[PDB]
C-alpha cells in the first residue's frame, strides 16, 4: 500500500523536487496575504473601507479595476525583492572560503612513513590548514581514496603517498595506480599531488628512509605553493628546478 | 495515440517529476483546509460564527483584514514545520548506517576456490557483514560485475578473486581487467579490493593452492579493516607490512 | 520569433519537464471535480441539496466547517491511493519475463563466420531468447558497436566476435579494442562477452575454422550461463574449468 | 541589486526551469477556458443557457453536479489528446532519416591527403551526403576534433584521416591518439572510421601515395556500408581485406 | 528545527529549484491580472462597466461565455510573447562572443621557459587575445591544470609546455601526461594543444633552449590559426608539416 510509494520516492529522487512546490507555493500565499491584506489598505486610506480591490476609474465607457492591478504590481514588487534578495545570500554562502583543507593519503604496505613529514612540513608554511589523514593498505587504493576526500570530504587538494615495490609486479601496479590518480584529478578539477618512492631508487634502508622523507617535504611544499602562492610557481616556471640535488636553467 | 505518449514519460522520466506536484498541490491544500476550517475559527471564538475570514481593524481611514492575513500566517507556520519536520526525517533514514554489505566476485576460470575462506575469515572477524556472491567466467567479467554489485546491489565494498594465467596473453587480460576495476572503483567511489594470483606467482598445486588461500584471508582482513577499524590501518602507516 | 523558443527548450529539454505540470494539474482537478460533484454527495445525503461544502457543526461560539474539511480530507485520500498506486505499477516495470535479448556483433574482416554458431547454440540452449546481430568492419568497430546494442537495443548482453591479425601492427589494435569493449561495459553495467581468435593462435585455415568455431560455442555458452542459471557458475567457481 | 539575480539565474540554470511552469499553467488553462465557455455550452442546449456548471440530477437524497464533472472529464480528454499528440510529435525530430551527414578530419603533418579521395568516393556511391570538412595540425588533435563533428557538427560518422611518422616518438603518439578516437566513440555512440597509414608501411614517396589513397577509398565505402546498406555487411560476415 | 532544513537544501540544492515556481507563479499573476482589469476593459468598451468577463452571445439555445475566453485568448497571447521574448534574450547572453582566451600551463620542473616565446608569438599574430597563464610544478599536472583553465576560467583553448625529462622512469609520465590531456580534451569539447620536449631530443643546453623556444612558437602559430583562420589549416590540408 504505503511503501511502494515511499521506495518510489527513494529511488528518485522525488521527495526534495515537491519540497520545492510548498516552499514556492506557500511563500507566494504568505507574500499576498501580507499585501493584500495589511499592505494595501495602509497604502489606500483614499479608497473606503478597503475598497482598493473593487476601487475604479472610468474613461468615457471604459471602466478599469486599477486597484486590483495596482495590489498585483505592489505584489509582484514584494516577490521581486524576495527572489532577488533570497538569490543574493545564496550567493554569498558559495564565496566565503573556509580554510583550505588537504588530503592525506598513505598506505600500510609502505616501507617509510612520509605521511608525518609532510603533514608536520604543511602544517609549518601554513599554520591555518586543515587536515584529512586516510590510509589504505595498498598503492591500488590511493586513487578511490583521494577521489573520495575530494569529492565527499571537501578536499582542495590531496596528497598520495606511495612506495611501489622493486619487483616489476611492484611496477605495473604503481602505473596503474598513477593512471588512476590521473582520472581521478580529471573527474574532479582538484590537484591529487602524487608522491611515490620505489625501493630501488635507493640502496639501503638508511637512503630510502632519508630519501622518501626529503621528497615528501618536497611536495608538501608544493601543495603549499600550488595551493596558496601560486604566483610564485610562474615565477619559477621554466626555471629548471626539480627534486632534490642540483636542479637546472637556459 | 496513448503509446506514444507512454513511451515519452519513459525516456525522459516525467512522471516522477509529475508525482512531486501532486504531492506539493494536495498537501498545500489539504495544510490549509484543516488550518482554515478547523484550526482558526478554534483559535477565533471572538469573532461571530467563525468570521475571522472577514475579521477586521479599522485605523482612522484604514481598513486591515488581518483575521485573513492571520489565517495564512498560521497556515504558514503549519506548513513550515511540515517542510522542517519532512526535512528532518530524510536527514535520518538517509544518513544513518546500516550493516555494511560485502560483494565477492570470482571465477569458473580460476583454479582455486579463494572465495570460501574470504568469506568464512569475513564472517568470523564480523558475524554481523551482509556477503552478496556472484561468479562469472573470465577475469574479462570481473569489472561490470563488481561495478554492478557497488551499484545495483548497494554493496559498500567488493572483492574481486582472480587467478590470471601463466601465459602472456593472459598476462594483458590481467592488466587490461585490474585497469577496469580501477575505473569501476573511481566510477562509484568504493572499493573493490583485488587480490589476483597468477598461477606462475607459485611453483606448484599444492602451493598454488596455498598461496591463492592465503592471500585471500589476508585481503578479506583489509575488507574488515577498511570496513570497520580504518584507524587501525593509519596506525600501521608507513610501517612496512610487505 | 516562433522558432528561437523551439530551438530552446529542444536545448534545455524543457518540454518534457512541462508535460510533467500538465499531468499534475490536469490529475488534481480531475481527481478532485469527481470527488467534490458526485463522491461528496453521495457520502452526504444527511446533508440537504449537497450542501456539504458549507456543512457546519457548533461548539459553542466556534463554527467548524467540516463538510469542506470533509471534502479535503477524502479527496486526499483518493488522491493518495492514485500516487501510491501510479508508484506501485511502475515499480513493476521489472517484469523483466518479456525475453532476454542478446546482441551479437562480428566483422567483415574477420576470415571465420562465428556469429553463425553462437547465434545456433544460443537458440538452442534457450530458444526463447530475442537475437540482435549488427555487423562492422573492422574489429576497431566492435566497441561502439556493442555500446549501441546494449543501449540503443535494450540488449542485455553481448558478444562481440573478432578475428585480431597476425601481425604487431593487428595486435595492438585488438588490445586497444579490447579496452573499449571494457569501458563500453563499465559504462552500461552490462556485459560483453568477448570472444577473439587471433590467426596466428592456430596454424591453418583449417584449424582457424574449426578453433573459432568452438570457441564461438564455448562463449556462447556463458551468454546463456550468465544470463540464466548463474547459480550454475558459483557452483563451477574455483574449479579450473579454464 | 539586479544583477546578483541574474548571475545566479545563470549559475543554477533556472530560467528554463521556470519556461516549464509558464507553459504548464498557461496552456492548462486555454484549454480549460476554451471547453468551459465554448465547449460546453455547444454540448449542452438541454440545460438553459449554459447552466451545465450547476446542472445535477437527483438520486433519492443524493445530488450530484454531474454538469461540473462532465466539464472536467470532458476538459482532461482534450488534455489528454493534447498531452499524447504533444509527445508523439516530439517523438518524430529523431527520424530514422535526415540526409546522412559525414565529418571528415585531417591532419597537415600528414604528407598525403587522404581526405580528397575519400571525399570523392563517397560522394560517388551516394551524391545525396552532407560532408563536414575540419582539419587540424597533429594527429593528436583528431580526438577533440571527431568528438566535436559528432557532437556539435551533428556528423552521423566520421573518418579521422592520419600519418603517423616513421619515428618511435611517432609510433606512441599515433598509439595514443587512436586510443582518444576510441573514447570519443563510446562516449557519442557513433562511429570514427580511423583510417592510418604510417610512413613506414611503405617503402618511397611512390607507394606512400598510392597505398594512402587506396585504403582512404576502402574505408569511405565502409563509411557508406555501415551508414546505408548495413544489410550487406553481415552479409560479408568472409575474410575482406 | 530550522537548521536541518537549511542545511537539507544546501545539500539537495533545492533553493534554486524552488525560485523557479516564484517566478513561474509570480510572473504568470502579474501577467493576467494586468490583461484582465486593465488590457480588457480597454478592448471591450461596447460591454457595459467591464462586463466582458460575463460577455455572451447566444446561438439558439446555446449560450457561449465568449467574453471570458477572448480574455484569456489574449492572456496566453500575452504570456506567450513573454516567453518567446525571455527566451530570446537568454539566447544572446547564451551565444555572445567576446576575444577569444588562450590559456598556457607550464611547469617548474621544465629547463627552459617556452611559454615566454608562446605568450608573445600570440599577441603578436592577434593582439587582441586573452591570455591565462597558470603553473604547476610537475608534468604530471599539466592535465587538471588545463582542465580547469578550459572549464572554471573558460580558456576556449589551452597550450600545456612541458619538458619530460631524460629517464626512463621520466617517459613513463610524459606519456601518461599526454593521456590526461587527451581525456582532457574529450570531456571539453575544446582543444589543449600539447608541446613536449624531452631534454634527449636535443644533444646540449644550447640546443634543448633553442630547439624548445622555436616549437613554442611554431605551436603557438597553430593555436592562432586553429582559433582564428582554420580555412588555413585545411589549405595546408595533406601538405605535409
Amino acid at each position: 500500500l504505503f511503501s511502494e510509494f515511499k521506495e518510489f520516492l527513494y529511488e528518485y529522487k522525488v521527495i526534495p523536487l515537491a519540497i520545492a512546490f510548498i516552499m514556492g507555493i506557500a511563500s507566494t500565499a504568505l507574500i499576498k496575504s501580507f499585501v493584500d491584506n495589511i499592505i494595501m489598505p495602509i497604502i489606500t486610506p483614499f479608497v473606503p473601507g478597503g475598497g482598493w480591490e473593487t476601487a475604479t476609474v472610468e474613461l468615457g465607457p471604459i471602466v478599469i479595476s486599477w486597484g486590483a492591478f495596482l495590489g498585483e504590481l505592489v505584489n509582484f514588487i514584494i516577490i521581486a525583492f524576495a527572489v532577488f534578495i533570497i538569490a543574493k545570500k545564496v550567493l554569498q554562502e558559495e564565496k566565503v572560503e573556509k580554510t583550505k583543507k588537504v588530503g592525506i593519503v598513505d598506505t600500510t604496505f609502505a616501507r617509510v612513513d612520509m605521511a608525518s613529514i609532510a603533514i608536520k612540513k604543511l602544517k609549518e608554511l601554513s599554520p591555518n590548514i586543515k587536515i584529512i589523514r586516510k590510509t589504505v593498505p595498498g598503492i591500488k587504493d590511493l586513487p578511490v581514496a583521494c577521489k573520495k576526500l575530494l569529492e565527499e570530504e571537501g578536499c582542495d587538494i590531496v596528497m598520495a603517498l606511495g612506495m611501489p615495490g622493486k619487483a616489476e609486479k611492484d611496477k605495473v601496479c604503481a602505473h596503474e595506480a598513477s593512471l588512476g590518480l590521473m582520472l581521478a584529478q580529471l573527474m574532479t578539477n582538484k590537484h591529487i599531488i602524487e608522491v611515490f618512492v620505489h625501493e630501488d631508487e635507493a640502496k639501503d634502508d638508511k637512503e630510502l628512509d632519508w630519501l622518501a622523507k626529503r621528497r615528501a617535504e618536497e611536495h608538501a611544499e608544493n601543495v603549499y605553493y600550488l595551493l596558496f602562492k601560486p604566483e610564485y610557481l610562474t615565477r619559477m616556471a621554466g626555471k629548471g628546478l626539480r627534486q632534490g640535488f642540483e636542479d637546472a636553467g637556459p
